[PDB]
């Protein structure tokens, strides 16, 4: 029948008459949520919008048997018809507030429903959460975990921790709160290292709450703040604690260090601090057990990636680490005992193995290394490689360079060539030392020149770029190779519209766009590991200058 809803305008009729015998409201309540909670029914309850402020009313009921019914009633609505009931409310007086007091209750089955109330009640809506956050929450809720023995606890603890980043996640006016109200030190106890699936569980939700409030997509000030916050109170030291712990699963470690990643991300302090971090062997500093796992084909895929961006914040707007890590592929001293590996030992390794996603990772990391740091970009020129146990040296920048007209995998070449653009990049004198070389222009005008599939199209157009920044960032020093005389190069060898297309490829390519967005290596399985994200806003940064430059 459709007229179940017959007999409920009628059990709402004993809710606002008879509300002197508890007993009834309490079997109303019990009885409307059986049929609300399986809607149909309840755009009907909601549409006499005085019936939610009854149910508000009898929420200040005491009574265990009228109060827990109307928490569960008042949740399903709340599930079903989000929006609209969260208005009913809002537009209510004193409305957020007194479901605020469920949270005070005593007996502990109605505060716990009464989490789950305000976890529907703020879902998706940001003034909800602001008052919520004013009626004390915050402390509220931190109370509560800590009683329950934080990631030790219970779906109690799972459910406080939810409500939590409702009311921080996409709020910046209630993560500015929490810091100003200095809740952030109590995020730290949280990370003391068993292990159920609810203790990973609860600690996945404590991280993830680290990450919002120092997330690259806030407001810069306020991920600076709360970032200086976890390094004074000593939370970003506890996390680095759990890095080198032994028996933590392995998803607990993946994902704590993608957060290290985001508290250092731009903080010198944090990133000074972290790179002082030793492990127990020799010792091994972080960076060096980071590159460790980058370069290591038997570890997971997931982990990897993680182990980059970590590396990545490590260096981001870090000049003093970025020199830091190519000091180490110029080296000044000998140590006596075979024992220590260096950064750069570990990345040219990688530059060079047989592994392309070592070769891929490796590159975007040396890159990372050079960005905006001419100086850098100037002493790699210096560095040098062996060969053959008879043959003269070659150039980490000429090596670089002959890899790509070797028979190897693209996404090498991929990565290869976003080092080389990068490298070259506002960089005058890198461009001198690869026009120098008489192979290079050549190779690059033979690869772009020729008709190649859809495969081989992302390279091609990454070729383009880089034959491009040699035009572009070009001093004329050089008289075999000057701008003009390149360009006529490309007119002859390619066509100017031919050569502006295939440097098209790039920004087209299906993976360009994803890439663009955040920081963190986004990539669902290796063969998507093709972009770098500040790589994307390199092309961004040129392709329309080099297109004007052509003429």
């Amino acid at each position: 029948l459709e007229v179940g809803i017959q007999a409920m305008e009628h059990l709402i009729h004993v809710l606002q008459t008879d509300r002197s015998d508890s007993e009834i409201i309490g079997y109303a309540l019990d009885t409307l949520y059986n049929i609300i909670s399986n809607s149909q029914f309840t755009e009907i309850f909601i549409k006499q919008q005085e019936n939610v402020t009854l149910l508000l009313s009898l929420l200040e009921e005491f009574d265990f048997h009228v109060r827990w019914p109307g928490v569960k009633l008042l949740t399903s609505l709340l599930k079903q018809l989000g929006p609209q009931v969260q208005q009913i409310i809002l537009v209510s007086p004193m409305g957020v507030s007194r479901l605020m007091d469920l949270l005070a209750d005593s007996r502990e089955v109605i505060r716990n429903d009464g989490v789950l109330l305000l976890q529907a009640l703020t879902r998706s809506n940001g003034a909800i959460q602001k008052i919520v956050a004013f009626e004390n929450a915050f402390e509220r809720l931190l109370d509560i975990i800590s009683e329950e023995g934080n990631s030790d606890g219970g779906i109690v603890v799972e459910d406080c921790l939810i409500l939590l980043q409702n009311l921080l996640k996409n709020n910046n006016s209630n993560q500015n709160f929490f810091k100003e109200g200095s809740y952030i030190q109590r995020m730290k106890p949280w990370f003391e290292v068993g292990w159920s699936a609810q203790k990973v569980t609860n600690l996945h939700l404590m991280l993830q709450l680290v990450r919002v409030l120092v997330s690259p997509t806030n407001p810069p000030g306020a991920t600076s703040s709360c970032q200086k916050a976890m390094f004074q109170c000593g939370l970003l030291q506890q996390l680095c604690t759990i890095l080198m712990a032994t028996g933590v699963p392995a998803d607990i470690l993946t994902e704590t260090i993608n957060t290290v990643s985001e508290v250092i991300r731009g903080c010198q302090v944090n990133q000074d601090y972290f790179a002082s971090v030793n492990a127990p062997s020799p010792p091994r500093p972080a960076i060096v057990v980071l590159l460790m796992s980058m370069v290591n084909e038997r570890q997971p895929f997931v982990l990897r990636c993680a182990v980059l961006y970590c590396f990545q914040c490590f260096l981001y707007k870090n000049q003093k680490g970025q020199g830091e890590i190519v000091s180490t592929l110029l080296p000044s001293t000998i140590d006596a005992t075979g024992n220590s590996v260096s950064a750069g030992q570990l990345l040219c390794g990688g530059l060079f193995s047989t592994d392309s996603l070592s070769n891929w990772c490796a590159a975007v990391a040396l890159a990372h290394a050079l960005q905006e740091n001419a100086t850098q970009k100037e002493q790699l020129l210096r560095v040098q490689l062996a060969t053959s146990i008879g043959n003269p040296p070659v150039s980490l920048l000429q090596q670089c360079t002959n890899i790509l007209s070797q028979g190897s995998k693209i996404q090498t070449r991929v990565g290869l060539l976003m080092l080389l653009c990068t490298w070259l990049s506002n960089c005058p004198i890198a461009v001198t030392h690869f026009l120098h070389n008489s192979a290079n222009v050549p190779f690059l005008t033979g690869q772009i020149a020729e008709n190649l599939g859809e495969e081989e199209q992302l390279v091609q157009g990454l070729c383009a770029l880089l034959l491009g920044i040699s035009i572009y960032f070009n001093d004329n020093s050089l008289e075999s190779y000057m701008k003009e005389k390149l360009k006529q190069l490309i007119e002859k060898r390619i066509g100017k519209e031919n050569f502006i297309e295939k440097l098209g490829f790039i920004s087209k390519h299906e993976l360009y766009s994803r890439a663009s967005q955040k920081p963190q290596p986004n990539f669902p399985s290796p063969e998507y590991m093709i972009f770098d994200h500040e790589f994307t806003k390199l092309v961004k940064e040129l392709e329309g200058v080099i297109t004007k430059a052509i003429y």
